[PDB]
Protein backbone atom coordinates (compact mmCIF):
# COMPACT_ATOMS: atom_id res chain seq x y z
CA UNK A 1 0.00 0.00 0.00
CA UNK A 2 0.47 3.55 -0.24
CA UNK A 3 0.21 3.89 3.25
CA UNK A 4 2.63 1.56 4.32
CA UNK A 5 5.56 3.00 1.71
CA UNK A 6 4.70 6.41 3.42
CA UNK A 7 5.50 5.31 6.81
CA UNK A 8 8.43 4.00 5.55
CA UNK A 9 9.63 6.98 4.25
CA UNK A 10 8.67 9.08 7.21
CA UNK A 11 10.98 6.57 9.01
CA UNK A 12 14.18 7.72 6.79
CA UNK A 13 13.00 10.81 7.15
CA UNK A 14 13.45 10.82 10.89
CA UNK A 15 16.49 8.58 10.96
CA UNK A 16 18.29 10.76 8.48
CA UNK A 17 17.39 13.57 10.92
CA UNK A 18 18.60 11.85 14.16
CA UNK A 19 21.85 10.74 12.05
CA UNK A 20 23.09 14.18 10.92
CA UNK A 21 22.41 15.46 14.10
CA UNK A 22 25.13 13.22 15.46
CA UNK A 23 27.15 13.62 12.36
CA UNK A 24 27.82 17.33 13.11
CA UNK A 25 28.45 17.03 16.88
CA UNK A 26 32.02 17.56 17.08
CA UNK A 27 32.55 14.75 19.73
CA UNK A 28 31.18 12.17 16.96
CA UNK A 29 33.77 13.67 13.75
CA UNK A 30 35.65 10.34 14.26
CA UNK A 31 32.75 8.31 13.56
CA UNK A 32 31.38 9.89 10.33
CA UNK A 33 34.08 8.07 8.39
CA UNK A 34 35.14 4.52 7.67
CA UNK A 35 38.63 3.98 9.10
CA UNK A 36 40.68 4.21 6.15
CA UNK A 37 42.22 0.32 5.21
CA UNK A 38 46.05 1.72 4.70
CA UNK A 39 45.91 4.37 7.86
CA UNK A 40 44.24 0.94 9.57
CA UNK A 41 45.35 -2.41 8.31
CA UNK A 42 44.64 -4.29 11.23
CA UNK A 43 40.98 -2.81 11.69
CA UNK A 44 39.65 -4.94 8.91
CA UNK A 45 40.27 -8.02 11.32
CA UNK A 46 40.08 -6.85 14.73
CA UNK A 47 36.28 -5.70 13.71
CA UNK A 48 34.03 -8.30 11.90
CA UNK A 49 31.61 -5.28 10.99
CA UNK A 50 32.80 -2.62 10.48
CA UNK A 51 30.31 0.72 10.86
CA UNK A 52 30.17 4.34 10.76
CA UNK A 53 27.33 7.31 10.53
CA UNK A 54 28.20 7.69 6.93
CA UNK A 55 27.24 3.78 6.03
CA UNK A 56 24.59 4.50 8.27
CA UNK A 57 23.07 7.37 5.61
CA UNK A 58 23.81 4.83 3.14
CA UNK A 59 21.61 2.30 4.60
CA UNK A 60 19.17 4.72 5.27
CA UNK A 61 18.69 4.94 1.70
CA UNK A 62 18.95 1.62 0.45
CA UNK A 63 16.14 1.10 2.68
CA UNK A 64 17.66 -1.34 4.99
CA UNK A 65 16.36 -0.24 8.45
CA UNK A 66 12.44 -0.84 8.55
CA UNK A 67 12.41 -0.05 12.25
CA UNK A 68 14.30 2.56 14.80
CA UNK A 69 15.03 -1.20 16.36
CA UNK A 70 17.33 -1.85 13.70
CA UNK A 71 19.21 1.48 13.09
CA UNK A 72 19.93 1.94 16.79
CA UNK A 73 21.35 -2.06 16.35
CA UNK A 74 24.14 -0.52 13.90
CA UNK A 75 24.67 2.61 16.68
CA UNK A 76 25.11 0.05 19.46
CA UNK A 77 27.80 -1.54 16.86
CA UNK A 78 29.35 1.48 16.32
CA UNK A 79 29.77 2.17 20.00
CA UNK A 80 30.73 -1.68 20.50
CA UNK A 81 33.24 -1.78 18.08
CA UNK A 82 35.38 1.72 19.30
CA UNK A 83 35.03 0.00 22.83
CA UNK A 84 36.51 -3.53 21.58
CA UNK A 85 39.09 -1.55 19.48
CA UNK A 86 40.06 0.85 21.70
CA UNK A 87 39.69 -0.88 25.25
CA UNK A 88 43.30 0.40 26.52
CA UNK A 89 43.58 2.61 30.16
CA UNK A 90 45.67 5.51 27.67
CA UNK A 91 44.00 8.62 26.85
CA UNK A 92 43.68 8.11 23.73
CA UNK A 93 41.69 5.33 23.68
CA UNK A 94 39.48 6.20 26.60
CA UNK A 95 38.50 9.68 24.89
CA UNK A 96 37.29 7.72 22.02
CA UNK A 97 35.15 5.44 24.39
CA UNK A 98 33.39 8.15 26.45
CA UNK A 99 32.71 9.83 23.31
CA UNK A 100 31.72 6.57 21.82
CA UNK A 101 29.39 5.89 24.83
CA UNK A 102 27.94 9.85 24.29
CA UNK A 103 27.21 8.95 20.75
CA UNK A 104 25.55 6.03 21.64
CA UNK A 105 23.53 7.76 24.69
CA UNK A 106 22.88 10.39 22.26
CA UNK A 107 20.97 8.24 19.72
CA UNK A 108 18.95 6.81 22.55
CA UNK A 109 18.20 9.97 24.15
CA UNK A 110 17.02 11.21 20.75
CA UNK A 111 14.98 8.67 19.81
CA UNK A 112 13.32 8.36 23.46
CA UNK A 113 12.05 12.35 23.41
CA UNK A 114 10.70 12.32 19.88
CA UNK A 115 10.02 8.62 18.40
CA UNK A 116 6.60 8.24 18.72
CA UNK A 117 6.12 4.33 20.13
CA UNK A 118 2.78 3.30 18.26
CA UNK A 119 5.11 4.93 14.98
CA UNK A 120 7.74 2.44 15.50
CA UNK A 121 5.45 -0.17 16.70
CA UNK A 122 3.35 0.42 13.64
CA UNK A 123 6.98 0.20 11.44
CA UNK A 124 7.48 -3.24 13.46
CA UNK A 125 3.69 -4.65 12.19
CA UNK A 126 4.53 -3.80 8.71
CA UNK A 127 7.94 -5.58 8.82
CA UNK A 128 6.38 -8.62 10.69
CA UNK A 129 3.72 -8.88 7.69
CA UNK A 130 6.52 -9.17 5.34
C1 LIG B 1 38.61 5.95 16.30
N1 LIG B 1 38.54 4.50 16.04
C2 LIG B 1 39.66 3.92 15.28
S1 LIG B 1 37.11 3.74 16.10
O1 LIG B 1 36.40 4.27 17.23
O2 LIG B 1 37.38 2.34 16.04
C3 LIG B 1 36.19 4.22 14.65
C4 LIG B 1 36.83 5.06 13.73
C5 LIG B 1 36.17 5.47 12.57
N2 LIG B 1 36.70 6.35 11.58
C6 LIG B 1 37.92 6.95 11.49
O3 LIG B 1 38.83 6.79 12.30
C7 LIG B 1 38.05 7.90 10.29
N3 LIG B 1 39.30 8.36 9.71
C8 LIG B 1 40.28 7.55 9.15
O4 LIG B 1 40.28 6.33 9.15
N4 LIG B 1 41.25 8.35 8.65
C9 LIG B 1 40.95 9.78 8.76
C10 LIG B 1 40.71 10.42 7.37
C11 LIG B 1 41.95 11.04 6.75
C12 LIG B 1 42.43 12.16 7.64
C13 LIG B 1 42.71 11.65 9.02
C14 LIG B 1 43.67 12.28 9.80
C15 LIG B 1 43.96 11.85 11.07
C16 LIG B 1 43.30 10.77 11.60
C17 LIG B 1 42.33 10.11 10.85
C18 LIG B 1 42.01 10.55 9.56
C19 LIG B 1 39.61 9.70 9.53
O5 LIG B 1 38.91 10.64 9.87
C20 LIG B 1 34.86 5.07 12.34
C21 LIG B 1 34.22 4.24 13.23
C22 LIG B 1 34.87 3.81 14.38
CL1 LIG B 1 33.98 2.79 15.47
Amino acid sequence: SMQEEDTFRELRIFLRNVTHRLAIDKRFRVFTKPVDPDEVPDYVTVIKQPMDLSSVISKIDLHKYLTVKDYLRDIDLICSNALEYNPDRDPGDRLIRHRACALRDTAYAIIKEELDEDFEQLCEEIQESR
